């Protein structure tokens, strides 16, 4: 459960948030494979409630109606087509599995679902699965409202409704089997793993009973005995009775303290500085590296819908965001996930973005195709952060330095720091309000190296900054606090 099952030498996955299957298939072939991305986290592929008020919000996909592979992203054939084409090019697919609940208890019965399946939340009837009143935790929850009212009670956090979402009785073998049937269908199609949505709201033991029913990965693409990669979404900042460590026996866990603290450090909130990142990782009270799935922002908290709240860096904060993602991709801790978003009309009223529910670019509800501009950026309001040179090049940087120790750390006691990864890579950052000009020990072999943040090594030459490393591994770096990207990264393969 702990290994991503990526191809040897590919170290990151991208969340192509709300993308259609056909666009992901194309992207696997035209960009992800050539650029060395290990895999893709896709949005929930099962049928969900179609919510028209507000108009098709992104969160309607977290309210299941059935396990039919029928959504705004595409149908079952298109889903299969995408998994096959991506796998055939070495890029894995990870499914967002929404298995803790069905839709809101207050949603109207009818056939307002993405595949036209009938459902009746009021009577707990989801015939397309099928599920009935017996498969929900209505009689097990002990709160007066039936919803989760207090997180200091670990029992109600698991048995009651997360803001009204009907809660599946996961201790029942029937329910566990319906979920396993769904996941095995996906494993046999070829997916490499799952993000278990809302894991904090499920008992570690019920999750394990479900995982025990899962198949090994498809032997047509994976070695025999391969187990699906499992990463559980557990928001564990401090102070709650539920700890992410309680889920280690099941697979990896999302480490939300990662992006939260990186954001405050990079924003320099409340006295924090980059020099403090010297012992970043377990030293900061994070989970062990081999159990961590890290990221700067995720689909929830990039729109204020989650852990970290205000300090979270997102594409809207482009200059600082690139620096944070760069630090994440160069640091040895955890398995990294890169975010890929869409633009929405933020609209802050009293500090709250009243448009945080806006769904993906669409024409009358039909999600728009990702179009590629001549300069490789995307059109139709897809931000495509994974295509930004500074990010794409750092994805490759991680691949190149995979396995190398963290060494040659330097910091000016403020916000100018640098470190290397063995003798395969080196990165320098200037987040101070003055310039950086110093000769540092890089641990790299003598030569001329292309800085992959400002440019690329394109046919024997660098299109941006060049660094010259002398025989003793020393090199001079100059970064003014006015640079569009206040950081420089060089590695074995950008060497001229
Ligand atoms: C690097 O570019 C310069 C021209 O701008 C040229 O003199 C040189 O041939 C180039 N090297 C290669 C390998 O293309
Ligand atoms: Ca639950
Ligand atoms: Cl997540």
């Amino acid at each position: 459960q702990y290994s991503p099952n990526t191809q040897q030498g590919r170290t990151s996955i991208v969340h192509l948030f709300e993308w259609r299957w056909v666009d992901i298939a194309l992207e696997c072939e035209r960009y992800l494979a050539p650029k060395g991305f290990g895999g893709v986290q896709v949005s929930p592929p099962n049928e969900n409630v179609a919510i028209y008020n507000p108009f098709r919000p992104w969160w309607e996909r977290y309210q299941p109606v059935s396990y039919k592979l029928c959504t705004r992203s595409g149908n079952e054939d298109e889903f299969r087509n995408m998994v096959t084409r991506c796998n055939n090019v070495g890029v894995r697919i990870y499914v967002d599995a929404v298995i803790n609940h069905m839709c809101g208890n207050a949603v109207s019965a009818g056939t307002s679902s993405t595949c036209g399946s009938y459902f009746n939340p009021g009577s707990r009837d989801f015939p397309a699965v099928p599920y009935s009143g017996w498969d929900f935790n209505d009689g097990k929850c002990k709160t007066g409202s039936g919803d989760i009212e207090n997180y200091n009670d670990a029992t109600q956090v698991r048995d009651c409704r997360l803001t009204g979402l009907l809660d599946l009785a996961l201790e029942k073998d029937y329910v566990r089997s319906k979920i396993a049937e769904y996941m095995n269908h996906l494993i046999d199609i070829g997916v490499a793993g799952f993000r278990l949505d809302a894991s904090k709201h499920m008992w570690p033991g019920d999750i394990k009973a479900i995982l025990d029913k899962l198949h090994n990965l498809n032997s047509n693409w994976f070695p025999a005995g391969s187990k699906p990669f499992i990463y559980q979404e557990v928001i564990d900042l401090g102070g709650e009775p539920i700890k992410s460590s309680d889920y280690f026996g099941n697979g990896r866990v999302t480490e939300f303290k990662y992006g939260a603290k990186l954001g405050t450090v990079i924003r320099k909130w409340n006295g924090e500085k980059m020099s403090y990142l010297k012992n970043w990782g377990e030293g900061w009270g994070f989970v062990p590296s081999d159990r961590a799935l890290v990221f700067v922002d995720n689909h929830d908290n990039q729109r204020g819908h989650g852990a970290g709240g205000a300090s979270i860096l997102t594409f809207w904060d482009a200059r600082l965001y690139k620096m944070a993602v760069g630090f994440m991709l160069a640091h040895p801790y955890g398995f990294t996930r890169v975010m890929s978003s869409y633009r929405w009309p933020r609209q802050f009223q009293n500090g709250n973005d009243v448009n945080d529910w806006v769904g993906p670019p669409n024409n009358n509800g039909v999600i728009k195709e990702v179009t590629i501009n001549p300069d490789t950026t995307c059109g139709n309001d897809w931000v495509c952060e994974h295509r930004w040179r500074q990010i794409r090049n750092m994805v490759i940087f991680r691949n190149v330095v995979d396995g190398q120790p963290f060494t040659n750390w330097y910091d000016n006691g403020s916000n100018q720091v640098a470190f290397g990864r063995g003798n395969r890579g080196f990165i320098v950052f200037n987040n101070d309000d003055w310039s950086f000009s110093l000769t540092l020990q890089t641990g790299l072999p003598a030569g001329t190296y292309c800085d992959v943040i400002s440019g690329d090594k394109i046919n024997g030459n660098c299109t941006g900054i060049k660094i010259y490393v002398s025989d003793d591994g020393k090199a001079h770096f100059s970064i003014s606090n006015s640079a569009e990207d206040p950081f420089i990264a060089i590695h074995a393969e950008s060497k001229l």
